[PDB]
């Protein structure tokens, strides 16, 4: 388990090459683990993708709303709640793995602490229809490891768009204005990829799907020392009737 | 008339040195904005143009709702007024060929602006009204467009110009989303009364979709460079909604 | 009485919202400038600081003309005043530990600013006077520097700050010129009286060499972040305190 | 010789297509710069060897040391040796290749406009040859639009000698604003290896070579061409320091 990942990473990374990833993580708020920079063995990834497949078919929940705390940006997708995913022993132990968190802490350059609100530890988003999107937003917590389990071709949409070095003002998000002042980075993803995101200071969204395509991710959210008290009444993934949500 | 008036308006607000700085920005971004800090036409001239356009819209508005295969099937959801209709405006047509207007902007393009383009693309009015209306990602067939931001929604409703300079249009392989993955997007917010010069052939651009029923109106004056003086694609959707490259939605 | 007046000076100019915007710029560029549009200290306070430094310069300036091996043999061609001389100044030393100043700037760093650094690096004055004087490409050992641009030449004479944020310092392989080949350089012009906050550990930086015999004078207040505590100093490259440090080479 | 164009046309046809040249044209407009390295050779290795050997003989015979400041570019230094255009034109190979219809035709696909080999006779060709610590080609623009630069010999990147570039700028000789432009714009640094070639948009790209940090050799050949916008142009500035060390704009 841990011993297999410790050996797997030891053959694919050096302190020097991980320091280069830390540069790119702080510069873009984003670092991708693809065929050239794998993070988990293919067996470990298949097991997690299989467990997520059983969880989607069993507990998927449609969402279609505008979130007021992010300028009424849309959330049009299906979700599997954190409390359901936590029952997967595989996903639960892996998210708290001392080998995994220790390795990525060399990229964040600060302690990764698996202590977040129990409704936000894990989240699966499953998009299926044209115009499905995870609109522009920030996270309440500092870190997220995103598993790009199933990604459509880039021509169908689903790319991550990001503006790093921003912050979330839930009473004045200024999202389109911040786009007008800042260059947007678009990150294309392939199935099997993973990426680490600095969610609290990186404004981000997924580009809306142009046709009916399948886009599935797993979100493992972690805290830094900086993450306190939650606010906004905007927990739309856990509560579709949240005060900040406006149904569509 | 307007030429002698425009020449004096520009001479009080620009030097060759400051035009050269605009030429820097126009080559760097494919875009230079004529806002309240850098006016291009007197307020009376724009009011005349906008009034002519609002009549052309009220009379000749033609709704467009399609996908364009030559630009990766990006949408065109708007109303248009065709060039032949707009060319009936003596004002818009005369202004678009003004040797004072073109001579000034040629200090920004650093090359001759030639008012010799196809008779169906000399002028275009687009007019977005409903949620999700957009002028999707595309290039122009010609080098230059002077865009009149006659009416702009508030930025929180969308309608911003997004642009990626230093690209080109391959109609058999546009690679729009792949180009976005490789390049940074510049977003240009626009207020009513703004104009901007756009390098349309090498700047991939779109307008951000309307997040709510809002009004977004522009006039497009398209010009050629010496490099533009044979068309292809079968994709002239604004003049012909039944173009071979237009798909239905 | 410094902290009481400084807190008023800052409360007139800054809000949590405006500081958050500065924190965004500080994270993005490794650098936020406190110029005429964003003053940090009252003019009478900076004047007092600058006169302390000119006295220290007149009494304790030492010429440095060397290359540093831990930063790719980049030059240090300047005069300096050592930290232990500057710490004798009651004004500078107490200001550098001001809970009001450090508390304010911590809203830009978004983390605690800790005035616990090596006694040979709490303060540094660099004083360049001659053509080709430069503070060559380098990083700092600590996270933070507040730089007082006490005297700046005209921009056409050089002396600008050049910076590449989001980098790191490997003293055995600093890769200075290779990093410049892979990254864009931000040049920051400074005027006399400016101050700026610098993320010194992850921002590769230098001062553009003087093209004329002009005078360029700064005060460097260096502080630690939590990450810097307990960590060990390596490199044998403390050239400002020891001109014949092991990593220093003749120029 | 004589059969150089027939072979060069084949060499390019093996490596380049209109689609792939169109990608290079996008980079050239964006950066003012496109590099021909091992992944994208421009000329056969035998042909570059002949050009380098020609340049080595021209250097040993006709080099001239320069150490000055140029006022039309803000007193930035020129600290190097040079070989002037009239001496380089005596090489039948270099002079023929610089007007090659195959070479110019190919590069015109990257410039997206005609490349015209009609420039001032003192500026058709230039070899710069740096040898000593602090040697540099200081920040400047060119009077003409295009230059193909042959990086015949380049030191290790740790020793300096990289190209730095700020594209989408302009040269005002009475007020060049070198350091002000650097404050407003990001600097692109382009490292080079011996054997590389690159195309540069010299009239709108502010550029220099990073000063050598120690005694190393850095040797380039500069083939300068015009665009239509440079034709019948009045040369101004009195700053042609490579031809005339006593040029009015030059300062010792
Ligand atoms: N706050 C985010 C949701 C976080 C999902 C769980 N980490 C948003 O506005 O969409
Ligand atoms: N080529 C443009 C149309 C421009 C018409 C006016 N210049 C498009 O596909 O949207
Ligand atoms: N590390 C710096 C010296 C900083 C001393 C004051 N913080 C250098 O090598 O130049
Ligand atoms: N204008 C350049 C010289 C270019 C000569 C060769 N094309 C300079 O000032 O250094
Ligand atoms: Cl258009
Ligand atoms: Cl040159």
């Amino acid at each position: 388990i841990d011993e297999n990942l410790a050996k797997f990473l030891a053959e694919r990374y050096t302190p020097e090459s991980v320091a280069q990833l830390a540069d790119r993580f702080h510069r873009f708020g984003f670092v991708k683990f693809d065929a050239a920079n794998r993070l988990v063995p293919d067996e470990l990834q298949t097991a997690v993708r299989e467990e997520c497949d059983l969880l989607i078919e069993q507990h998927k929940e449609r969402r279609n709303l505008l979130l007021s705390t992010t300028g009424n940006t849309p959330r049009r997708m299906s979700v599997v709640k954190s409390e359901e995913i936590e029952k997967s022993e595989l996903i639960s132990t892996l998210s708290r793995s001392e080998v995994l968190l220790g390795f990525l802490a060399g990229i964040t350059r600060e302690e990764i602490i698996p202590e977040v609100s129990s409704d936000e530890r894990y989240l699966i988003t499953h998009q299926e229809f044209k115009s499905d999107t995870h609109g522009w937003h920030w996270g309440d917590y500092s870190f997220a490891l995103i598993w790009a389990l199933r990604m459509p071709p880039i021509e169908h949409g689903g790319m991550l768009q990001a503006v790093p070095h921003t912050h979330w003002d839930k009473s004045n998000p200024r999202i389109n204005q911040t786009l007008c002042e800042r260059e947007i980075n678009t990150h294309g993803l392939e199935s099997g990829d993973l990426y680490l995101l600095r969610t609290d200071t990186t404004l981000h969204r997924t580009v809306p799907l142009s046709e009916d395509s399948t886009r599935t991710i797993l979100n493992m959210t972690w805290a830094a020392k900086r993450d306190k008290d939650l606010v906004g009444n905007d927990r739309w993934w856990e509560n579709p009737e949240a005060e900040a949500a406006r149904a569509v």
